[PDB]
């Protein structure tokens, strides 16, 4: 890898997880964002989306709590109503433009409907396309599922996820883009927080091994794993402390120090849950990597809520955004005392 | 895998390598065919290709020496000058329509220009599109290289190859399409035939393992490997006896009997050489699988040559096709005495 | 591997599974044989064992149904009461002396009591020791267990078994000894004959892959797998035909033609069950390898029974031996009609 | 793994690499020590070794620079001339008793004389035997070699190494014994330091992966790798700065933070060089793990030299020990200024 691009990779990767800042994931596809909009009964118009992405990226002050924003293709190339290109709104607040570059989840034949992530085809060309658009980091999401009964996640699922992410990451780096390796394991099921730690540890082990095999520069890469948590169905009352501990443990057991940081994913956690947990993790003293956030839902839920599509509520909702952005910023320093919303 | 599709895959896989028949590869992309045409100084027009494909698939009597013909997308959906759909010319002569599903070779980042075969994005839908259009089996080509000095093929190559193929092969089988797993090792370089056997043995072992890992029904699939030959620069005069022995050996050492047959590839072998070799192979007593051919160049060279585009030479050319196509048919039984051309 | 030793390996491996002959496993350790003896209330004296091994190996005519006898260390070096060395009794009846060379099963730390096989330490020296004693083939037994609920056999179990056998086999060959690779999967449990086929296929896949990695000459090796059968607890009434089919399928799906033969293991099957099943397997037409037996209990049960330790019953029991030896010999040709005992 | 043993392993692992202390390797086998003694023309008698070990473990004040000392079986159970048990000399100076558990290197069949470390047979029982005798941690040494031309280290080596270590490491941990995973890559050959980094990175990656696969509690174990240096024939004058950088890099790229520390090995480095290098390493700011030493030769050379066996030189020699032992202690803090000998 050219010493220049390499140096670039390392720089942005490190800038992406600088002290007190996380990444806002506003990369919802036209489909998923529809889901988000439906909750506030908003019409999934191109105008509505543009107004939304403009609401987030235009929030004056967002640059202190956000290091980078993961953008969806559309948004990466669009402008708001007043002709201001979205990436410029980011630049205004010193936020780094990012771009989701995977073409979605499909099933693996001969597995009980376990996902595979499309995107490798043409990815290299797209990367350049995006860099020119002003993007500096990319994201590719995979989905693993725990089901002790049905033996999930199977080795094929794990191997597939390992190799895919690896291939993808090796490509982005070639094209001056820092890869956010996202091997998400879904909390779905009655599995306990212990199983989650075990499965999460196994997966990450495989992941990094694949990264090694393909030659992914860890120093110019980021990991976006699921925090260790109980299954959605597990009645056993686990505490935020367990979450933090078990998570930090499994990470220390797998993630080499070369990796600049870990940008956590809220998954199905509530906005507060994510803030607290993230906090309880950093609360656990000095870690060898940054343990920040890459929150989307956990950062947008109330925003999208209080907005209701009605521009009359734009400012009001922009505050809500900073409210959550600051919570998670302090949570970075283990300084978030539950209060910025519930 | 549904008992119905399984049975079908098994059926066509076995039909595709029936006694005495091989596969005709006429799936040349617009670019590659251009190269072929350039030799006879023919213009790479749509009409010219149409006439050429038509010339091949029209050859009355072709069905006795040809089980199936690998078509390129275009040819799979086109007709000849007289409005006759190309697939129909095949049906006429009882030939099975095949389709090349790989979207091309690309480089693996962090390897000395080693390839990665594009395709998996969409492949499922495309497979359906093709099945409807009368495609029964598919093709995917991977390119490995031997370079002892530079340590090629690297594990990354061999790995990417294995997983790529297996990924494709499973998708195809899901969509009633028999997959021809093509792990081609370029005979380029001064490597000896002994090294070719070793490397090939390795490569195959890794491939079949990935096939297993992904759930590729061997009984409903086929393999198109290179024959065990010396390198293009190996001054060591090796015999066709050697080619036959080593090849049969490395195959017995790696291919499970559940695999219907091996459709050999000519590569850079002269039409006669490919025939001779394929004969030397089959000559080695009964084998657990069919050791047939899936030639393209070693079948078309003389035809395209004698044709010169001039329709005035159509039948003259077609004769040459049957000349070769029969040569190899006998080679199948080990009954080919070097004579059908040189 | 020296062409001479290699040639030797191939020869004995092929001689070991010649037409109509199987291998008698009389390699019970002082512990296990105690178990066998207890059933007839025999004292586990050295004299008793010697009388026993002498009863088997002395049976005039045993050389037609037995190609080789797997011996336990002791027996390999002992003589009978009249000073006749055991290996000489074998030579008399043209039976090839074999030797169990693994030091037993221990557990794998961090697995639910899954076995690991000791023996690698010093194995090479022992091999020579044994060859000098007149042994030509060796055996090393591993034990895998199916438990869908507890996810057994785990990958660690499978990987361990794969690598161990591999290491062992590569050593024996070096020392002029043909290795009988035995990856036994126990029928214990409520798993169905379908699961057994699936698990057995997975395991064999891994096994042969490891063999490849270590460089085990398949042509000078033998496999001793468990037949595909229902779990001991599975109430679902399976037929001998299913057993035969499913077994042959999984074998064709994994075992390369290079492997000279497969010497089946009776495990917990009754003497007849083993004869019938073995028969129903060969009944399934021409196979690419020998599918013979390596029966021990299935060959000794009635012998040890009718003998009762009382020499007055030696001849009577010797007949019983041939009775079973012939059953399984015909079963080799798919010619065993249930009758030689029940 | 029991919470009690887990805690213990974790404890001693962390104690074994406490600030400023390293490990003294005096586990030399009767044969290797003979070599050492031959240099000072001393007779390899039982008494001589006893006096030598006694000289080392008696050094009043040694405990400040030495956390633990790797003993050979003999020394672990012997006493000095005055009847004082060797382990007691250690306890006196608060040094932790360690034991080498590997039964020696052997060749891997079908590799150009690459090693395989014996031991696993019995290791469990022996571990108990040793724990009782006061052994708290253990040692196992694997030897890999770099030979770009002959493609060394082969995957078979790297694999066997990884699985061997992990197998041992898990057994030790079961029996309250902290395992020192020793993947030594011989600096032999003209390979550059860049290649050493690459190969080392690879090797470590594979090792930690096997450790994971086997369930080796990283927190209760330690690693003894080679430092990243150039080959014995590499005329390219590399600096200690380079050694320090590359080494720190390849480690950050492969070692999870859960691993307490890295106990470096001198190999063929001169006492001073090992000190300098180890200093250049620690000099590179704070690290997530302890980058201490586990020297043997680089600690004993001058001592054994100045001793000449003549007890008349005992104290004179002991001073030299503390001379070096302190050198490295400061090297630990990056405070060693080249002066304690040359």
């Amino acid at each position: 890898l050219p010493a220049d691009v390499a140096e670039e990779l390392a720089t942005t990767a490190q800038k992406l997880v600088q002290a007190g800042k996380g990444i806002l994931a506003a990369d919802e596809s036209t489909q998923t964002i529809k889901k988000r909009f439906d909750n506030i009964k908003l019409e999934n118009t191109i105008e509505n989306r543009a107004s939304y992405r403009d609401l987030l990226f235009g929030t004056k002050g967002l640059g202190k709590f956000i290091s980078g924003a993961i953008l969806f293709e559309e948004t990466l190339f669009q402008k708001n109503e007043a002709g201001v290109p979205m990436v410029n709104l980011l630049h205004n607040e010193n936020i780094i433009p990012g771009i989701k570059v995977d073409k979605g989840l499909v099933n693996i034949p001969c597995t009980d409907e376990e996902k595979s992530t499309q995107g490798l085809d043409g990815l290299a060309e797209r990367c350049k396309e995006y860099y020119k658009a002003g993007a500096r980091f990319a994201k590719w999401r995979t989905v693993l599922v725990i089901d002790t009964a049905k033996g999930k996640p199977t080795d094929l699922s794990i191997h597939e996820t390992a190799w895919g992410l690896a291939r993808y990451a090796s490509i982005c780096q070639q094209n001056r883009l820092v890869p956010i390796v996202e091997p998400e394991i879904l909390a779905d099921g009655p599995h306990s927080i212990e199983v989650c730690a075990v499965v999460t540890q196994k997966v990450l082990s495989c992941v990094f091994k694949a990264l090694q095999e393909n030659g992914v520069l860890l120093e110019g890469a980021l990991l976006k794993p699921n925090m260790v948590t109980a299954g959605y169905e597990c009645t056993a009352k686990t505490t935020t402390q367990d979450v933090g501990f078990l998570t930090v443990r499994t990470l220390r057991r797998t993630v080499p120090p070369a990796l600049p940081g870990v940008v956590f994913l809220s998954g199905g956690q509530s906005e507060e849950e994510a803030s607290v947990n993230l906090n309880s993790i950093n609360a656990l003293g000095p870690h060898p990597w940054a343990l920040t956030f890459s929150y989307g839902r956990a950062l947008q839920a109330s925003v999208l809520n209080t907005w209701q599509g009605k521009k009359e509520n734009v400012a009001k909702a922009r505050e809500v955004l900073l409210q959550r952005a600051e919570a998670n910023s302090l949570a970075t320093y283990g300084k978030y005392k539950g209060g910025a919303g519930g």
